[PDB]
């Protein structure tokens, strides 16, 4: 015993959910995976296509592409359930329905994209059950009752046509009545329309059982190879006997005017062939299948030919009586046709609110809904070709076989046990359309996510939505006024594939860039699958037609980037500058959740700028350095220290930040710009290299001048500094780039003829030192000089000749034989480092590291030079700087480099 | 007196300039905006399409819609030339070619991706320049000679495609080697490629002038109203009189097996209908306008039929002679047949290197350039409409007029003039494109753009593309292998319109998210031109082909997408790493060039959590009001500071960094952690305050904890330091909001059942205290609450009710009375601002307030409340702590609030 529903839950159920945050009542509707998300999809997956126009389709395409159409669209839907599926379990599934879901998975961008689709999508649904049923009722249950009566030959089609608009438009106001008033009865009858459903599936199959060894007697009268119409005639016979006389029967009357065979002027195909009864339906085992296994394709008004009888050869008797072809068909139009019978997927999560385990019920239960149906229609493919009439399949009006349902002549009782569960299922899919269509409107409005729709958001007293029902009511009109299924069918199908494209497009996307919060706890989903589905139905989307295409794809994008934009003025408060602020924090947050290294190593600049007492900033040089170092690309961040207090200096610290980013922009650097004001300069220096930049988006190296004049000022911190600040790079694990005579730096607009970058690789840290210069190599100002690493200091130099070649930037490496104790301190850092893992000898060495050094590049354009560590005691700092003064003393521009990381 | 060219400037020309950076070799090739951008895009828009198939399209669309193509396709190509000349303005103008240019204005990206689909378009362009200069050759001047000879009737059309394929491989062959082994020619005859194409079409229109008294003789055998070939024919008489004797025509033995009309058998058309001879060229005053203004879009095989002679009913007499109508011919085709005639704009901006003033030249140059060769289709089109015979426009291959161009009908000398000038003009343009599709290919490799088009960077000794020119014959060589023009065509025109589109899109869009470096200084460029123009051809792509467009538009985003991975990792190291490394960079940048405020102000938060001894987050509730109050969307810096020395504290930080951010993930807080070592905890507070975030992503509120406990402890820096950080914020002019009680904060699972927000508004700073709780209630914790605002203390009090109203969100507003005095502090400060743009009785009043506040708001949930600034003098810091701590006496959760900003 069971009251469940297949309705969708709308912005009432979530907003239940959240209330209910801080039961007893949820408990009870708790629904396993089979009646809560099987039989809901399967439910809504099960539409009018399958009856009404699966014959036609298999018909007219032949058993092959027919099986080729159905696996096709099987195909999207299945990658597409596999993608929702990843959806489901990943996260919390929110109680509404499937559109809160993908909201909360794609983001409001992508969830308003959707859900609008999706809507179009159900509303023109509405209009196609609409269609259907007043077509199956007006064609095949009661033909006698129509608005207009059939005129003349020509225009007896289009009556049909006013007929369906009048019959579909009462109708349609009614199952809008319907759904405003008593959408209880909807959820109470839902189980009584999946009855109809499955009861007239189950007839189909047992009438293709008994039709292997009894087949109904379901007779076409055909002329030669002309098929004719039954619905007027009596007997397939030229002449019926009527009290011992042979007067001539009713189709006499159809093709000669005479009615009484009195010298009768009979046209030229009836007296040439034969009028003859080909059994309609043969048995399952008759074998018919070899006959209509392929496409037929027959344009507008062409008369239906069975290739298999006999005939004569004359034509030109055009007759009303011929089975024509209704609608010139194609393969590109018979999937379009098909397609809205294999949406609904989205209805398997429909209901995710009333679930025990929804990340288990949600993609077993789709999947297996999908795989029923798909069963089902690849099943019934094969069983129409196999037991109908290779001509009763393409009369996609029921003509032919006395005007019953072609797919309604296999069934075990009667074609009226169809024909009956097709229009309750049809009205019963249209009353779900026309509830699931407006929840959905009204949950894309509350949310608020598209200003315009507010409107909409309005709810009745029970929750229920009375502004989005009429909109829904309004264009399910304007697809009435089509009143043809084959037209409304490409249209619902593109809104649907549009829907399913971008579900497959967000996964994908979500899936390659790292999105954050994307954790597919599926075990079959792979990225490659929802591209599979997303490429399958956007092909299908532009086969069934490429300028419905292209109108839902730019209809999607403006809602899409529409919805950008108004999220970036809610949020940060304004539209395009709010927009750029979205992007850099996404972009910022995407990059947090990742490994923090990377597979190499880039210098990320922090420019330590020194603005002298006068707030002008001391060293232009080094701005132009970093400019021509990072060649315009990559991250510069300029930070500079005010000394004073903070306090007063704010319109101080305003205006040296204008000065600063007027620099830089004078020396072509892009980057950003940042100052402290700080009580010690030498405290502002050491928060700048660790706060610098928002995180993801941090330095690794940090580019210092040189304090030069340092023994010349009577005050000491000058030089102390910089110890200071070396010593916080080094503890902060970042790459340092103290610049030395940074005043004859080349500027941005000069240009070097010909010069040498002599890059010293000394012991250890090569990484930065080898790829430093080819970076400089990369500008147009040191684009004219040569490299020469002049390393002084086994399987690391062969890793670097290696590494070298791999730049295919030409550069000669000559190794100089020196002695231990010249390089004692480097290699006593050495030591220490991999023990990790004296002044007067570091003067009279650093002399002999002179001597080589200017001995080979005196006259180089820029000397790259690997540094020793700052001493562990405080003490020796002015020993250390007497060491760097010395080793670098006669050299025109020193660029001292030092690793202190994970170089690579 | 001149020497100029038409060609392109690859990698050599930019490469001289950029070494020219640091005269009189370039001064003498200078040129005007005339012969620099005029003749080179004429001559390179003028192809061989206005010839051999303007009149056919002409004739088999109908003057009308031969209007709406030529129209269509100039406006495209003028939309195009206007965003391409809002490039040219835009920055320096390269010297390289137009490649350059949109490169360096649209970023590699784009730069990369119009490149190839430029490139591709040149390519597929010398192969149908080619097959034209074939086509003419073979059918037009020298029949006699091919490869293959007719074979029957059906297969001679195949036969005539092995004839293309052998000629044209040949003279690709031949072309191929002439542009490798003295390019120099060829710039020195595009002269005289000029030369033909000009006198050509001046030959046209002399023609068409001539034809209005003296048109020539150029007549046409008719049969009724079927058009008869005249390539065998000789009178257009049934029976030719031969010595006195009237012998039937050779026509006879065309339609007659018999030859000597002896008892003839001569078939039904033939016998019932009359051979006339029909002015094949009427004046230009005959009318015949009024005759061919209507398509005619026969199918293929279909014979060509005036619909202005006589004629008979009978039918059945196929033959050989009845010129048939020889491509299944469409509007759709006519666009794709037609468009690669407007194609090479890009060619007035292949000169830029050697240009006086590029910026004036290129934009007047190519637009007056494209109004010509516009005005010279749309008056061809109505010229040959209005000039030739409604049947001799359908014969595309000159049939039934002798063999003759049908052009060249229409020419004062002789129909020779054009099928010479045509003929040396489509060879030239095949060297043209020869030359300019390497060209460009080899710049393309040369940037290292692409990594795998590496090898085609390799340049002969004088800087010839080598490798690149053997890639681009062989994609001609595929091309010439679908032997004719009406199906190159759609290809060509199909890679020319993504690269339009692209140049189009890429200006729309840097003109409208204000990408920094974009200022299009033009006269008249306005982004909805750009816009406008990529709608146009966006809509001919894919009217041409809808599967062709698609496979055009994939193309271009994997080589864009690939370009844009392989710069992020050339930049940053990593490959998706780096680009989101990028996009945020790009984001920030982008974020820079704009008006510092927003026309909203929105809460950026910057949580100052503060550390204790152990290192633990010493308040989570912080992080946890921080998350509810941004509710996960936006920005929100977590800072903090640990007291010590960095140089020993590093593993510290990190450590603490790990905490902080899982305490943040825990309390789903979405943002950044940043610490800062520091040597006092004041300073390094106001360092963070300061410098937190990179420029444009700044925070602009502080989120402080309350000081608990102040008075018990016997240090007196705790107190003091929150005053510090006060004046800090307020100096900053960011916004405050200090958290009192904070450990009775609710947390993120508990929820309110109900409560009050009594949000209360002194004064002034009203924007921030009202926007806050609304903030707070779109968070589920605080969603089941109301608001109450207390108002204190005209015009401001109605704009507040009104931004209320606006919110949406109820809101009750009371007014309360209170004396001046007791508000002494608020008013005090109050006036202190007008006027820029003690203690006893603060308390004295502070306990009055007190009075009421607790007398209306006791039990609320959450008080905001408004805060005095803190006094001038920092001995009252203990003055003010105790007026707070009063004013805050008795609240069970206070969040006092300082905006100190423009915040509206
Ligand atoms: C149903 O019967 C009609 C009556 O003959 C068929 O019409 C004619 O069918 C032939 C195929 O048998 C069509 O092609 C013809 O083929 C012969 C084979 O030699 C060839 O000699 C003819 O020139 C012609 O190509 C023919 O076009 C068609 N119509 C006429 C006016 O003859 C009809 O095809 C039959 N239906 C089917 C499905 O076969
Ligand atoms: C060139 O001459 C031929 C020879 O008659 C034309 O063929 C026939 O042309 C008529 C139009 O006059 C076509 O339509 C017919 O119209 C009459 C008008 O009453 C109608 O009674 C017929 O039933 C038919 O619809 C006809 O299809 C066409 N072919 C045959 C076999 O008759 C041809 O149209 C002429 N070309 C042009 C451009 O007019
Ligand atoms: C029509 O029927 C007669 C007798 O039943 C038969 O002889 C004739 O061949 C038939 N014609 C055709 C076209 O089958
Ligand atoms: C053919 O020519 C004869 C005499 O010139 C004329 O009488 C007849 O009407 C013509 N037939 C047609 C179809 O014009």
């Amino acid at each position: 015993m069971a009251n469940y529903t297949n309705l969708t839950q709308g912005a009432k159920e979530h907003e239940e959910a959240e209330n209910i945050t801080e039961k007893k009542p949820t408990k009870t509707p708790q629904m396993g995976t089979f009646m809560g998300v099987y039989l809901p999809c399967l439910q809504n997956i099960f539409g009018v296509i399958l009856f009404l126009r699966l014959t036609w389709v298999v018909g007219t395409a032949g058993v092959l592409q027919a099986f080729a159409i159905v696996l096709i669209c099987c195909c999207c839907t299945m990658l597409t359930a596999i993608s929702m599926s990843a959806i489901a379990t990943n996260g919390v599934v929110p109680a509404g329905g499937s559109y809160f879901m993908i909201s909360r998975a794609l983001g409001p961008e992508f969830g308003g994209a959707v859900g609008l689709c999706f809507y179009l999508g159900t509303t023109f649904a509405a209009a196609m059950y609409i269609l259907g049923a007043i077509e199956i009722f007006l064609v095949y249950i009661v033909p006698r009752a129509a608005i207009f009566h059939s005129d003349d030959a020509l225009k007896e089609s289009a009556a049909m046509l006013n007929n369906m608009r009048v019959y579909g438009t009462a109708f349609l106001v009614l199952m809008v009545l319907v759904v405003f008033i008593g959408v209880r009865y909807v959820n109470k009858f839902a189980s009584l329309f999946l009855a109809c459903v499955i009861v007239s599936i189950l007839a189909i199959y047992a009438g293709a059982i008994k039709s292997s060894f009894a087949p109904p007697h379901f007779p076409v009268c055909m002329l030669g190879n002309r098929t004719l119409s039954s619905r007027h005639i009596d007997v397939c016979s030229k002449t019926k006997e009527i009290n011992n006389m042979t007067v001539p029967s009713k189709l006499w009357g159809f093709f000669c005017n005479s009615s009484q065979f009195f010298n009768a002027t009979c046209d030229e195909y009836f007296v040439h062939n034969n009028v003859t009864s080909i059994q309609g339906i043969p048995g399952l085992a008759s074998g018919i299948i070899t006959e209509n296994l392929w496409s037929n394709y027959l344009p507008k008004g062409e008369i239906i030919e069975k290739p298999s009888a006999k005939s004569s050869d004359v034509l030109g008797s055009l007759n009303h009586e011929y089975v024509l072809v209704d609608i010139t068909t194609s393969f590109t139009l018979l999937v379009g046709i098909f397609f809205p019978s294999v949406t609904g997927i989205m209805a398997g999560s429909n209901r995710s609110g009333d679930l025990k385990d929804a990340q288990k019920s949600i993609p077993i239960g789709t999947i297996l809904a999908i795989l029923t149906t798909s069963f089902v229609y690849l099943s019934n493919v094969v069983l129409f070709g196999a037991c109908i009439e290779g001509v009763v399949l393409r009369d996609k009006f029921g003509d032919a076989v006395k005007g019953n349902l072609v797919v309604g002549t296999l069934s075990w009782p009667s074609p009226w046990v169809i024909v009956i569960g097709s229009f309750f299922s049809t009205c019963g899919a249209g009353l779900q359309s026309l509830t699931g269509a407006p929840r959905l409107l009204q949950a894309i409005a509350k949310d608020n996510i598209i200003p315009f729709l507010r409107v909409f958001g309005h709810s009745k007293a029970n929750g229920e939505p009375t502004w989005a029902l009429l909109l829904t009511a309004a264009i399910a009109e304007l697809g009435i006024l089509i009143a043809s299924l084959d037209l409304v069918a490409p249209i619902l199908s593109m809104f649907f594939l549009m829907c399913y494209l971008f579900v497959n497009l967000a996964c994908a996307l979500q899936t390659l860039l790292r999105t954050p919060n994307w954790r597919p706890r599926f075990r079959y989903y792979h990225w490659a699958l929802s591209f599979m589905g997303m490429s399958i139905c956007l092909a299908l989307m532009f086969i069934s037609s490429w300028y419905y295409a292209i109108v839902a794809m730019v209809i999607a994008g403006m809602i899409y980037k529409y919805i950008e934009y108004q999220g970036a003025e809610k949020e940060w408060g304004d539209g395009i500058r709010g927009l750029s602020l979205s992007a850099a924090r996404f972009a910022l947050l995407r990059l947090e959740e990742g490994p923090p290294h990377t597979k190499n190593w880039r210098p990320q600049l922090l420019v330590l700028l020194k603005l002298d007492e006068d707030l002008h900033v001391k060293h232009p040089r080094l701005l132009t350095f970093a400019s021509q170092l990072k060649a315009g690309k990559g991250l510069t961040i300029v930070g500079s220290v005010i000394v004073g207090n903070f306090l007063e200096n704010y319109g101080e610290a305003l205006a040296a930040e204008q000065t600063i980013k007027h620099l830089m922009e004078a020396e072509k650097v892009k980057g950003f710009c940042q100052l402290v004001v700080a009580a010690k300069l030498r405290e502002g220096i050491s928060h700048l290299i660790q706060s610098c930049g928002l995180g993801g988006m941090k330095h690794n190296t940090v580019v210092m001048g040189w304090p030069n004049g340092w023994r010349q000022s009577e005050d000491a911190r000058a030089w102390k500094t910089f110890i200071g600040t070396v010593r916080v790079t080094t503890a902060a694990h970042l790459a340092l780039l103290v610049a030395k005579n940074i005043s004859f730096f080349p500027s941005n607009v000069e240009q070097f003829s010909e010069g040498n970058i002599d890059v010293w690789w000394i012991v250890h840290d090569g990484g930065m030192l080898m790829l430093l210069p080819f970076l400089l190599k990369q500008h147009k100002v040191w684009r004219k000089c040569s490299i020469r690493i002049f390393t002084v200091a086994i399987q690391m130099k062969k890793d670097l000749a290696t590494f070298l070649y791999h730049l295919r930037i030409e550069a000669e490496v000559e190794v100089v034989e020196m002695h231990d104790s010249d390089i004692s301190a480097y290699t006593y850092e050495r030591d220490l480092m991999m023990e990790q893992r004296s002044n007067v000898r570091r003067m009279h060495t650093a002399v002999k590291l002179n001597e080589v050094i200017v001995n080979k590049s005196h006259e180089a354009k820029l000397v790259l030079l690997n540094m020793p560590g700052p001493p562990r005691n405080p003490e020796g700092d002015e020993n250390y700087m007497e060491f760097l003064e010395v080793l670098t003393e006669g050299l025109e521009r020193v660029l001292l480099v030092r690793g202190g990381g994970s170089e690579v």
